[PDB]
């Protein structure tokens, strides 16, 4: 069958970290994504009922820093999970939803040349 895990996790860390840094540079749009959603703090007790697999920038960063991503698409999947969770949970008219859309646009712009560099 197909080859798997051809890149070292540390090669993926080096190649992909600039795309994550681009998200962190978005001010104010990254602020709601820097830390895990806290439903008690935010007064949204249904959050974990709706969002079964939460994700945020700090979790992605720690996974990439520590070499937990073994394939480039696993990193992409977690970034998309973060955005899809926020689009699912929040009203389309909301500030967090709009900020999510901004981060997603930045991510798409940054990820395509990096994925090409892994080709
Ligand atoms: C991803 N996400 C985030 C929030 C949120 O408001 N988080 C938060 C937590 C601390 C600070 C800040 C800040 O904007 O300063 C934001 C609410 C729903 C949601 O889906």
């Amino acid at each position: 069958s197909m080859r798997k895990k051809i890149f070292k996790p540390e090669e993926l860390r080096q190649a992909l970290m600039p795309t994550l840094e681009a998200l962190y540079r978005q001010d104010p749009e990254s602020l709601p994504f820097r830390q895990p959603v806290d439903p008690q703090l935010l007064g949204i007790p249904d959050y974990f009922d709706i969002v079964k697999n939460p994700m945020d920038l700090s979790t992605i960063k720690r996974k990439l820093d520590t070499g937990q991503y073994q394939e480039p698409w696993q990193y992409v999947d977690d970034v998309w999970l973060m955005f899809n969770n926020a689009w699912l949970y929040n009203r389309k008219t909301s500030r967090v939803y709009k900020f999510c859309s901004k981060l997603a646009e930045v991510f798409e712009q940054e990820i395509d040349p990096v994925m090409q560099s892994l080709g």
